[PDB]
């Protein structure tokens, strides 16, 4: 079940692409640099809506720590 809007679906793919092309999961400023979000306050809104749907787990403490629940 990948039932997502196109801007949320590209934020989910940036979790997989920063792991596969470097090694670490992305911050809200790294989400803003590839997609074009005007500040980290707009990049966090799709990141928390993906967790409310049940597809990604964000750690409360370390800024680069996002485990994907759906897909892998």
């Amino acid at each position: 079940m990948k039932a997502l809007t196109a801007r949320q679906q590209e934020v989910f793919d940036l979790i997989r692409d920063h792991i596969s092309q470097t090694g670490m999961p992305p911050t809200r400023a790294e989400i803003a640099q590839r997609l074009g979000f005007r500040s980290p306050n707009a990049a966090e809104e799709h990141l928390k809506a993906l967790a409310r749907k049940g597809v990604i787990e964000i750690v409360s403490g370390a800024s680069r720590g996002i485990r994907l629940l759906q897909e892998e």
